[PDB]
């Protein structure tokens, strides 16, 4: 089954990248927090 293949592949990135995003959450939110 490829389903679990795609859901497990991309997921791997979101786990490592979470550090790249989490760090800019204040920088990604500030826009969503200002522009709502």
């Amino acid at each position: 089954g490829g389903l679990k293949k795609l859901g497990k592949k991309l997921e791997g990135a979101g786990k490592r990248v979470f550090k790249a995003s989490e760090k800019a959450l204040p920088v990604v939110v500030g826009i969503k927090a200002i522009g709502k």
